[PDB]
C-alpha cells in the first residue's frame, strides 16, 4: 500500500521508525509541525507519547494509523512534488542575501512619530512562505511592526472582492500617476490615479462595508485579515495608531479634496474613513503574519497554509496589475526594471514580496533611505533577484 | 528508424506516400513551406518534380533523402512538441475575434500628412507568428503601411545591445512619465524618462553606431531590421518620410530640448539624429514582417525562423521591462490592467503584440480613436485576452 | 470773515438763508448729512429746529454758531478742494454704466450652499465712497450679503500691521501662482505664493493675535473691521456661516497641507484657525460697509469718514501690491491688462475695487461667471474703465 | 521781452554774458549741448566763435539771435518747468547708489558662450534720462554689449503698433505665466501666456512686417530703434549673434512647440523667425541708448529727446501692463513687491527702468545671480527705491 511504501522510504533497512525521525524529516521538506492541515495528525503522536514513558516505536500499525487522516500532503511532501523541490538551498540562498544586506547599513530612522524612533537601527529579519506551505524564518520574525502602507493593497483586494471590478474602478483610476505617494492631483476625469497612492486608498477605504460603523468596519477587516495572515498574529499598535492619528496631516489633506470632488459613495462621513484608515495602517504584524498575508495575495486569492478561499480570482488579479506598476511608486519602473516582482513597502520598515504561483515574503529594517525604502530590504531585493533569476520578464 | 516511423504515422496502412499529401500535413501544422531551415527540403522535392512528368510516389528512399538534411524540427513538428500543438484552433479564435474586431467601427483616419489620409476607413488585417515558427495571417497581410512609433522598442534593443544596459541609462531614465508620449520634460536628475516617450527615443537613437554618418546608421540600423524581421518585407516609405519630416515640429521641438539639457553623448550633431529618427519611424512593413519583429522581440532576442541571434538577452529583458510600462504610454497602466502584455502602436494603425516566450503579432487598422490607438486594434487585444487569459498576472 | 464770506457765498443777494437750503447745498458736493465729522454741527441744527414751529432763518448769529464747531472741511466742501471737484458728474456716469450693466445678464447663482442658492438672478447694486468723505449709492445698496473672498485682503492687511512686513513674509511668499485660487501648492522653499490664494490666506489668519482663543481672535478682527468700515454695518450670517462650515472640503484639505510642511508659527491649533477663517469670510456687508473698507484700503491705511488711522502704510503698501498682482487670481493678468486697479470678487457676488488715492467701491451682483466674477460686475468694472481712463498705465 | 528777462536772470547786474557762462547754466539744469532740438543754437553759437580769436560778448542782439530759434525750450529750461526741476540733486543719489552697489559683489558671468564669457567683472554703468530731456552718465555708459532679454518689450510694443491690440492678442496671451521664462507651455486655450516669456516672444517677432524677408524685417526693426533710441548707438554684435546662434537649444524648442500648435500667423517660415528673433538679441547698446529706449517706452510712445511719436499709446500701454506683470518673470512679483517699477533684464548684464511719466534707466554689471539678475543692478534698483519712494503703490 502507500502507506507501507512511505514507511519503507521513511526507513532505511530496519523494522521500526522513531517518532523523532520521522519529525525531522517532515520538518526537512518545509512544512512545519504547527500546520492546521496536519493538526489530527500530531494530536494522535502525542497520544502515542502519553503512553510509552520515553520514545515509541512505529512499525505498521501506529504509522498508519496516525497517517490516515488526510493522506494528501504527505505523499507530495514525501514525493517531492511541491513547488519548490528543495526548499533546503533556497534558505541557504536566503541566508546569504541576509547576511550581504546587514553588511550594508546607513540611513535614517523615520522621527515624525517617537514611536518609530524607538527601533535600533539594527534589527533585521526575514521570513518567506511557499504557496504550498512551506516557511523559512532569518532574523526578527517574531517582533512586531506595523504595517503602515503594506496593507493598501489588502485593502484594495478586498474592496474589489466585496463589489467586483466594475463598481470599484467606478470610483479610482487604473494608471499610475508617476508622482510621489502623497501628492494632491486626480486623474484625467477627477478620479483618483490607483489605489495604491494615498488618495486611491483613502478612497478605496470607503467602499468596504459600507453603512455600518466604524467597530463593524474593523472587526470585518480584521476578520478577513485574519483569515488572510492564516490565523496569525494580526495585531494593533495603539500607541502607534494614537501617534500617526496625530501626525497624518497629508492624509487628512488628500481625504478633504477627495471628499469635495465628489469621488465618494453616496452618504459617507469622511472624517471617520480617515479614522478607519490610520486604524488599518496601524495593524501590527511579524515577518511571519506578513509573509503569510503576502503568499495569500499571491496564491489566488486563497490562504496557504489553510487551503481556504479569500478572495475572488479578479479582486487578486486587478491587486497585482496595480501592485506591479504603483507598488513602489514612483520608483516602481525602476524596481521592475530590476526585480520584476509586486512589491510594498513601510515607512516603518518591511517590504512585502509577492513571486506569483511561487511565494509570499517579508523583510524588515526599520531605517530608511531617502526614497522612504528600508537600505538592506531594497539590498535583499536586488541581490535575491540577481542571483534567483525572478524577474517577471527572465527566460 | 525514426524516418519509417514518420512515414509510417503520415501514411495509413498504404506503401506509398504522395508528395502533396505531406505537403498538406506539413502545413497543417503552422509551418509554411518556404521556411528557411526547409530550405533544402523543398528544392530536393522540386528535384523530384522535374523527372515525373505529374505526381512521384515516396516509398522508402525518396522521403528519406529529402528528409535527411537536418531532421530535427520534422520530428518536433510531426511530435507536437511545439509550444502550440494545435494552432488550427487558435486560427479559428484570430478569425473570430478579427470579425468581432471588424464589426465594430467609428474613429478619425489621421490626417496630418496626406499620405496617411490615404488609406480608406476599410483595412483590417491580422497576422500571427509563434516563437517556432507557425505562422497565420488574415486579411491585408501584405499591405504596405509605415511603422511610426513601433520602432522604438526597436531602438532601444539595438542602443543598449550594442552598448549595454549600464552605459545606456547613464544617459535615458527608467521610469513611466504619467503622461503624454509627447510631453516636453524630463525626469528627476534631467533625463528622459523612458526610451518609449518621444524624448527617450530621440536620445536613444543617438547611442546607435555612434560617430559615423547618417547613411551608415541607416544601412546597420536596416542591417539589423532584416535580420529581425527574419529576410522579410522591411522597407522605406520615401513619399510618407517626406510628408513625416515636414509635419514633425513636436519632435524636432523635443530634439532641442534634449540637446539644450546635455541629453545627448560628446560630439553629436542633433538635426542629422532627428533626420535618421524619420527615417526609421518611415520603415514600411507588412503585418508579416512586423509580426516576425515582435516574435524576435519574444523569443531570446533571437529571431523565431531562422534560429539566429540579433540581442544580447540583457537588451530584450529591459526592452521589455519598458514596453510593459510604458508601451501604450499613458493608457499602459489600463491596457496592462486588462490586456497584461507588452504592446506598441503606431498612428499609421497596426498593434504590435509580444506575448513573451509564446508568439509575436501584428494587426493593422488605419482609423483612429481619440488616443491614438486603432479602435479595432484595441477591441481585438481585449477580446483576445478576455478569450485566450493571456494576462501576465492570470492564473 | 471766512464764514461771513461763505454766508454770502451760499445766499444770492438776500439777507438770510434758511437751513433747508444749506442743507441741500451741503449734500450736493457729496458729504452725507450723517458725516461723524460734522455730528456736532446737525446737532446745534436740530437745537435750533426745537425752537421754532417751522422753519428758521441764519442771519450771521447762529450760522456763525452752527460751523464754529471745526470749521476746516466746510471751507474746502464749499472751496471744491476735494480729490473730485463734480461728484454729480461721475454720480451721473456710475448711473449710466449701472444700467449698461444691468441691461446685460446671463449666468448660473452659486448652488453649493443653499443661502447662496436663495437670491434672486436680479439683484444689482453699487456705492462708491471717497477718499474724502463723498458716498453715492445706486440700487441694492443695503441688502445683506456675505464677503465670502473679499476678506483676505483685509485678514493680510492686519497681519502686517500687527506684525510687520519682515515677520509676516517669513510665513507666506510673493509671487502670482499663475493658477486658480483654490489649488494646493506652495512655493520653491515650501511657502504660500502669495496671501490672496486660499492657502496663503489660511496661514495668514493665523498670525492674527495669536495665542488667544477664537472668540477674543473675532472680537479683535471685528473691532478692526468695525473701524475699517468706519463703524458701518459690518454684521455675521450664522447660516451662510453654518452652510460654509460644511461646504469647505477644499479649504480644509488646503489648511492639512499647510500643517504638514511646517506653514504654520510655533503651536497652533490648525482646525481652530480653519474655523477661525470661515468666520471671516461669513461676515456680511452692505455695498456700503464693503466700499468705506475699500476706501480705507485705498487712503493709507486710514478710514476716510473718520480721520482715523487703522493700518501702518507698509501694511497697506503691501496689501495693493498683492491685489494689483493676485487680487483676481489667473485672471488678473487680464484685468490689470484692461482695468488696471486692485480689485477683489466674492462668489456671493460683489467687486471691491480700490482706486488708490482716489476712492473705494463695491458692486453687488449675485449670479455667476464660469470664472467666478459676477457678470455684471465684470462689464461695470471695464466700462468704467473705458469711460473714466483708470487704468494704472493710462496716461 | 521774454528774451531781455532771460538774459537778465542769466547775467547778475552785468552788461555782457560770455558763451561759456551760458553754456555752463544750460548744462547745470540737465539738457545736452548736443540735444537736436537745440542743434540750430549750437550752430549760430558756433558761428560766433568762427570771427573773434578767443571769447565774445553777447549784450542784446546776438544773445537773441541766438535764442530766437525756437524759443519754447529754453523758457521751461530757466523756468524750472520740467519734471524734475533738480536734477543735481537726483544725480547725487544716483552717485550714491551707484557706489553703494559697486561696494557688493558676486556672482558667476554667463559662460555659456565665449563672448560673454569675455568682460571682466567689474564693468558697472549706469545711465538716465528723463522723460523731458534731462540726462545723467556714471560709469561705463559707453561700452557696448547686447540687449539679450531687454529686447522683447520693445518687440510686442512694435507689433501691436503695427497691427493694433486686438489682432495681436489672438495670438499671445495677457497672464503672467507664474514659472521661469523659458519653460514650454502655453495657456489655457494653447496660446502664449504673454509677450514677455521666450514662448511669447517668438511668437510676437512673426506678426511684424509679415510676408517680406529677413533682411526687410531687421532693416524695418532696426528704423523703429533707431527713432526709439533717438537716433542714438544701435548696432549689432556679429560675434554675439554667431554665438547666440550656436546655444540657443532652448528657443529653437519653444520655436517648434509653438509651429506645432498653430500658434503663428497663415504662411510664416518658423526657423526664419527664430534666425530674426536671434538678430534682435543680438542688438549692441550702451546704457545710454537703451536708457533712450526706456524713456520712450516710458512718456507716451513718443521719443524723450527729439520730439516724436514712434508708438501708439495702447501699444506703450499694453507693453507696460506686460513689464510690470511679466518683466522680471517668476521673480516680478517680488520686484513689484518692493521696486514697484516695470523692469526688464538680460543676461548679459544691464536693467532697464521704466519710471512712467518721469524716465528711463539702464544700469550695466556683467556678472549674474542665480536668478539671471545682475548682482549690483538689483541692489541699485532696491536701494534706488528705498531712497526715492518710486513704488507703483507708494503714497
Amino acid at each position: 500500500s502507500l502507506e507501507d511504501l512511505l514507511f519503507y522510504t521513511i526507513a532505511e533497512g530496519q523494522e521500526k521508525i522513531p517518532v523523532h525521525k520521522f519529525i525531522t524529516a517532515l520538518k526537512s521538506t518545509g512544512l512545519r509541525t504547527s500546520d492546521p492541515r496536519l493538526k489530527e495528525c500530531m494530536d494522535m503522536l502525542r497520544l502515542t507519547l502519553q503512553t510509552t514513558s520515553d520514545g515509541v516505536m512505529l512499525d505498521k500499525d501506529l504509522f498508519k494509523k496516525c497517517v490516515q487522516s488526510n493522506i494528501v500532503l504527505l505523499t507530495q511532501a514525501f514525493r517531492r512534488k511541491f513547488v519548490i523541490p528543495d526548499f533546503m538551498s533556497f534558505t541557504s540562498h536566503i541566508d546569504e542575501l541576509y547576511e550581504s544586506a546587514k553588511k550594508q547599513s546607513g540611513g535614517k530612522v523615520a522621527d515624525y512619530i517617537p514611536q518609530l524612533a524607538k527601533f535600533s537601527p539594527d534589527l533585521w529579519g526575514v521570513s518567506v512562505c511557499t504557496v504550498d506551505g512551506q516557511r523559512h524564518s532569518t532574523g526578527d520574525t517574531k517582533v512586531p511592526f506595523c504595517l503602515q502602507s503594506c496593507v493598501k493593497p489588502l485593502k484594495y483586494a478586498i474592496a474589489v472582492n466585496d463589489l467586483g471590478t466594475e463598481y470599484v474602478h467606478r470610483y479610482v483610476g487604473k494608471e499610475p500617476s508617476g508622482l510621489r505617494f502623497n501628492k494632491l492631483f486626480l486623474n484625467e476625469d477627477d478620479k483618483p490615479h490607483n489605489p495604491m497612492v494615498n488618495a486611491g486608498a483613502i478612497v478605496v477605504t470607503s467602499l468596504i462595508k459600507q453603512g455600518v460603523n466604524n467597530a463593524e468596519k474593523f472587526d470585518y477587516v480584521m476578520q478577513f485579515l485574519n483569515k488572510m495572515a492564516g490565523n496569525e498574529y494580526v495585531g494593533f499598535s495603539n500607541a502607534t495608531f494614537q501617534s500617526e492619528r496625530e501626525s497624518g496631516d497629508r492624509n487628512f489633506a488628500i481625504g478633504y479634496y477627495l471628499k469635495e470632488k465628489k469621488c465618494f459613495p453616496e452618504g459617507t462621513d469622511m472624517v471617520g474613513i480617515l479614522d478607519f484608515y490610520f486604524q488599518l495602517c496601524s495593524i501590527e504584524v511579524t515577518c511571519e503574519s506578513a509573509s503569510v498575508m503576502a503568499a495569500t495575495l499571491a496564491n489566488g486569492g486563497f490562504c496557504p497554509i489553510t487551503g481556504e478561499r479569500v478572495l475572488s480570482p479578479e479582486a487578486v488579479r486587478n491587486t497585482l496589475s496595480l501592485m506591479h506598476s504603483c507598488g513602489m511608486y514612483d520608483f516602481s519602473g525602476q524596481f521592475a526594471f530590476h526585480v520584476g516582482l509586486p512589491a510594498k513597502s513601510g515607512v516603518a520598515g518591511g517590504i512585502l514580496l509577492v513571486v506569483p504561483n511561487v511565494m509570499g515574503m517579508m523583510c524588515w529594517s526599520p531605517p530608511l533611505d531617502k526614497m522612504g525604502n528600508s537600505v538592506k530590504g531594497i539590498h535583499f531585493c536586488h541581490d535575491l533577484v540577481s542571483l534567483c533569476n525572478f524577474h517577471n520578464y527572465d527566460n
